[PDB]
């Protein structure tokens, strides 16, 4: 009956695919996503009821440190296996602010803030297409998308371990 | 291209079904779910970018005023469509608060604050089970799923018209 169900958590918000999404990236066993990548994220993928979805995968693109994606491979692109708990792990580095004006708008262009772009897939079941944002970084206060339910949680002083647990619906 | 893409709309909540669903609730062309209802409930059905979801249909369970439900037929249950605009409305009572507790538990029993459970469907997809409250109504301080986002919107009053817009997730292409 009500009495036993636990209350259901929120719904991590979906976001825009952006235009520099590309399928095809490989899994990363270790979730190295680039080299020389010194910035952890980890986190839970959890479906509302709190459980853990296992084998969820994130599949993950950014931003190098200089606002450039790349386009031709798949440098800090890659698909990440949370584990039978639903944990996942990767490492990457802090990405970088970019224009997305014209060229010729007029002054001051509008850049967006620092993001990581995520889906969430369960087998070939897309259950999430999300952003993830970082606290206290340059244009959040304009950027259109930024949403301060999806920064990630600073697990240290170093600023090098981050941490966020996705809520998908099943 | 980044410039113009419009920022997504919050994700309507998830709640509990609860144990009173009943499959197979019939379409409601005038979407009345019981005779005499007084109160309208209406709305959009929208996705993540806003963008209506014409012909969605609700699928709607409540209890009575006496905090009861229908566990014989089909009262104050339906099936309401959304318009081709995304638009719904229905009407119903103002259902009433009910004992979740068994009497075996002491005197301090628990009662759920008022509610509407919905399920939105598109054709036989299931797109959200979840679950409407209403402003300032007993047991909210108390209730363990109340939910402040979905409290529906005092839209007269007066005509007992209260309105709330669903945002459920859909494939974009
Ligand atoms: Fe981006
Ligand atoms: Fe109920």
């Amino acid at each position: 009956g009500y009495g036993a169900q636990p209350r259901h958590l929120p719904l991590t918000g979906t976001d825009i695919l952006g235009p520099f999404y590309r399928p095809g990236a490989p899994d990363r066993p270790d979730g190295v996503l680039c080299d020389g990548a010194t910035v952890e994220l980890n986190g839970r993928v959890l479906d509302q009821e709190g459980k853990t979805v296992s084998g969820a995968v994130l599949d993950v693109w950014q931003a190098d440190a200089e606002g450039r994606y790349d386009l031709d491979g798949y440098t800090l692109r890659g698909r990440v296996a949370a584990d039978g708990q639903g944990r996942y792990r990767f490492y990457t580095v802090m990405p970088g602010c970019y224009d997305i004006s014209e060229p010729d708008d007029p002054e001051p262009h509008r850049f967006r803030c620092p993001h990581v772009h995520v889906k969430v897939w369960m087998y070939t079941q897309e259950l999430l297409t999300t952003q993830l944002y970082f606290p206290d970084a340059e244009h959040n206060d304009t950027d259109r998308w930024f949403d301060p339910s999806r920064v990630v949680s600073c697990a240290s002083r170093s600023g090098r371990k981050w941490s966020f647990d996705f809520v998908v619906q099943r």
